[PDB]
């Protein structure tokens, strides 16, 4: 019965892919952004100049105030409201119907997006982040829990406006090819996981793999970028300038600021290098790799200028909170979250990205001694 959610996401490049789900009795429909990377399940609730619309409260006869408040502050953007409970579903998929938490956002920072198209968040990890503390239980948690839904979800997130899959309770065979190749989960917070080499063009970029996961790594469909710890980062950019010195770009523009064109059909993909990420396997002394072509690093944006060329932004960008595994890192790969074996599994998505000499892909087993030793402490 899989078939039923399969395209159930839609999205605008850089701005997140979304479900559609109702709250409350009668139903109010309202889309839901789908984010692995945070554990609170929270809607707009009150006018703000980028909402279409929002929940209300007074409407709904099975509404619960639990009478205390709530705030969450990401990365980047941060909301405030007020916590209860209502009944929710997901009319693309599967056919219950759950008592959940609601944050009703009352107030809100450089959170909702001018014309996104979705009012609310669904964080799908662990109760160990959420706020105010551990004991609000997470959206899927109580789903587990109230219905037979099994404890596992995979995302098909397709690149560039963009689409996707959310399959809740299982895997659809019809959405990728080859093998999955699976990672441990390391700890339930985060979902976490452990990289342990880096290559770039097939060169290793040859640093203590701690550094790596300084001071972790996550799988976070809710951020954009590629975003790699100071000092990798440094050795990626300096390694992917040297692959595509044939052409110079403003400074500027490999911060993440400015944006790049050519004429239209003629972007020198060739003088990007591939990315290949390797990760912890399942049995002892085994890792993975995973290999990131120039497509889904150089993100298209729309040209502001009176010419119709391509242009792109830098995906790749620094942080000082560990290694986030982003929607362009997601994009291409069909991506199975089984939190009942503690484990993360990749294959290349149906909906992959193309190039011309080369392609993206889910390649082992390979042989990696001591990976015990890459994880941060
Ligand atoms: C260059 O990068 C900046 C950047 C870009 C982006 C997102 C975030 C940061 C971002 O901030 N996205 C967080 C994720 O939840 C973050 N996941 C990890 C995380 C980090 C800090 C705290 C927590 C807590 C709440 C568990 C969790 C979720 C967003 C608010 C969701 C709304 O934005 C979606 C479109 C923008 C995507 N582009």
């Amino acid at each position: 019965s899989f078939v039923e959610m399969v395209d159930n996401l839609r999205g605008k490049s850089g701005q997140g892919y979304y479900v559609e789900m109702t709250v409350g009795s009668p139903p109010q429909t309202l889309n839901i952004l789908v984010d692995t990377g945070s554990s609170n399940f929270a809607v707009g609730a009150a006018p703000h100049p980028f909402l279409h619309r929002y929940y209300q409260r007074q409407l709904s006869s099975t509404y619960r105030d639990l009478r205390k408040g709530v705030y969450v502050p990401y990365t980047q953007g941060k909301w405030e409201g007020e916590l209860g409970t209502d009944l929710v579903s997901i009319p693309h998929g599967p056919n219950v119907t759950v008592r959940a938490n609601i944050a009703a956002i009352t107030e809100s920072d450089k959170f909702f997006i001018n014309g996104s198209n979705w009012e609310g968040i669904l964080g799908l990890a662990y109760a160990e982040i959420a706020r105010p503390d551990d004991s609000l239980e997470p959206f899927f948690d109580s789903l587990v829990k109230q219905t037979h839904v099994p404890n596992l979800f995979s995302l098909q997130l397709c690149g560039a406006s963009v689409g996707g899959s959310m399959i809740i309770g299982g895997i659809d065979h019809s959405l990728y090819t080859g093998s999955l190749w699976y990672t441990p989960i390391r700890r339930e917070w985060y979902y976490e996981v452990i990289i342990v080499r880096v290559e770039i063009n097939g060169q290793d970029l040859k640093m203590d793999c701690k550094e790596y996961n300084y001071d972790k790594s996550i799988v976070d469909s809710g951020t954009t970028n590629l975003r790699l710890p100071k000092k990798v980062f440094e050795a990626a950019v300096k390694s992917i300038k040297a692959a595509s010195s044939t052409e110079k770009f403003p400074d500027g523009f490999w911060l993440g600021e400015q944006l790049v064109c050519w004429q239209a059909g003629t972007t020198p993909w060739n003088i990007f290098p591939v990315i290949s990420l390797y990760l912890m396997g399942e049995v002892t002394n085994q890792s993975f790799r995973i290999t990131i072509l120039p497509q889904q690093y150089l993100r298209p944006v729309e040209d502001v200028a009176t010419s119709q060329d391509d242009c792109y932004k830098f995906a790749i960008s620094q942080s000082s909170t560990g290694t986030v595994m982003g929607a362009v890192i997601m994009e291409g790969f069909y991506v199975v979250f089984d939190r009942a074996r503690k484990r993360i599994g990749f294959a290349v998505s149906a909906c992959h990205v193309h190039d011309e000499f080369r392609t993206a892909a889910v390649e082992g087993p390979f042989v990696t001694l001591d990976m015990e030793d890459c994880g941060y402490n």
